[PDB]
């Protein structure tokens, strides 16, 4: 395992330092994003949350392929008013629901360190 905690204050700075192995070892599902919602990174436990191969949906847009029904003012609506303002910090719980059981998490969205990179953390609740 690498030892980080979901909502952890300095998560940027700690994940700023990983490669897809070492994002692979988290406790949590993450996925980053750039500015258009395309899939950069997507880990091992995010894809045994939902069921996609993380291998596949890198390079497909988010909101637009994979996970239509975060495409809603209550999730892709607050990634967008981040991206433009250039800061996002915002934690919410969500159900997903697309083309698999409907399952509930906690979402925690994060302006990465890398300028026009955005995080998607998930956990199951
Ligand atoms: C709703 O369509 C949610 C879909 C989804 C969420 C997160 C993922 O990593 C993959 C699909």
């Amino acid at each position: 395992m690498e030892h980080v905690a979901f909502g952890s204050e300095d998560i940027e700075n700690t994940l700023a330092k990983m490669d897809d192995g070492q994002l692979d070892g988290l406790a949590f599902g993450a996925i980053q994003l750039d500015g258009d919602g395309n899939i950069l990174q997507y880990n091992a436990a995010e894809g045994d949350i939902t069921g996609r191969d993380p291998k596949q949906v890198i390079g497909k847009n988010f909101f637009k392929d994979v996970a239509p029904c975060t495409d809603s003012p209550e999730f892709y609506g607050k990634f967008k008013e981040g991206v433009a303002s250039g800061n996002l910090n915002t934690m919410f719980e969500y159900t997903f629901d697309y083309q698999m059981t409907p399952t509930k998490v906690k979402v925690h969205m994060k302006k990465a360190l890398s300028g026009d990179s955005y995080w998607v953390f998930v956990k199951r609740v």
